């Protein structure tokens, strides 16, 4: 197996994931140098996909110049039948990165927020809101944490099916428009809460059912075990706090002790 984008053969070395029409390979390119090859199949796609497709391509290309916690895409093919995204090859992802790692160094920790929270403030100084942040949406690239997906297509899943627990309260009590970057705070919050305690605020709660529940009721009290990161706690209590009025901001947190001091 080999294929070609812009001229240029790259040899497929294994499939790390897949989605609906699309697949993920780990190729090589004529000098041995490492790749993440996109590949999606435009032929049974309606114009509401082609366009999430179309919009990914257009963010990825925009965002590349405002930060390098974005990850990289080197170039891109797109007809009517395909589309052929070359990026940037991670480690792995945060997701199977933090099944792996049992405990978290705490540097690690803090400087893998620092990436995430550059990542998602640049997203929202463009536009996009996420709104669906998981681990997995983060990837390891030369100890350091990038953002791959932004809500904007469909999902894709490792190759060798998602979460609830990273949902924001506002986003589940919202069918009866309040999805504002504070949405993303939320799952952000999730994410280092996962990467603090080894578990996000409601793994407890074994059905889905009673899950959602447990996000939008306030008499549900989220616990915070004592550490000696006393800046860290103070950043997960302000990133949980359920009304998103309250609840800090990306800007508010960038300025936060546990960001900023040594
Ligand atoms: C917009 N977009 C970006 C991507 C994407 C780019 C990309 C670049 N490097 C990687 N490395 C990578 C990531 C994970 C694993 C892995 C999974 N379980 C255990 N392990 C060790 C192995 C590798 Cl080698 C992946 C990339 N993408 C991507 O989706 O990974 C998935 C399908 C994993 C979400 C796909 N769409």
């Amino acid at each position: 197996q080999s294929m070609s984008v812009k001229g240029r053969i790259y040899s497929i070395l294994k499939q790390i994931g897949s989605g609906g029409s699309s697949k993920v390979f780990q190729v090589l390119n004529e000098k041995k140098q490492i790749y993440a090859i996109k590949y999606v199949n435009l032929e049974e796609a309606d114009n509401q996909t082609l366009d999430s497709y179309r919009n990914e391509i257009a963010y990825l290309n925009k965002l590349q110049q405002h930060s390098d916690k974005i990850i990289r895409l080197y170039d891109y093919e797109i007809t009517d039948q395909y589309i052929y995204m070359v990026m940037e090859c991670g480690n792995i992802d945060l997701n199977s990165w933090l099944k792996k790692k049992k405990s978290i160094d705490p540097w690690e920790r803090k400087s893998y927020w620092k990436n995430m929270l550059e990542a998602v403030h640049t997203i929202h100084q463009h536009g996009i809101v996420h709104s669906d942040l998981k681990p997995a949406n983060f990837l390891i690239v030369d100890g350091m944490l990038k953002l791959i997906d932004f809500g904007i297509a469909n999902q894709m899943q490792p190759d060798t099916v998602g979460t609830v627990n990273y949902m924001p309260p506002e986003a589940i009590k919202d069918m009866s428009s309040k999805i504002s970057p504070k949405s993303d705070v939320w799952s952000l919050g999730c994410i280092l809460y996962y990467m603090t305690y080894g578990k996000t605020p409601f793994q407890q709660i074994i059905n889905q059912i009673s899950k959602l529940h447990a996000i939008i009721d306030p008499n549900h009290e989220i616990e915070f075990p004592d550490i000696p990161e006393k800046d860290l706690q103070d950043v997960l209590k302000c990133c949980l706090k359920r009304d998103p009025k309250q609840r800090i901001s990306i800007p508010e947190l960038l300025a936060h002790p546990y960001v900023q001091i040594q």
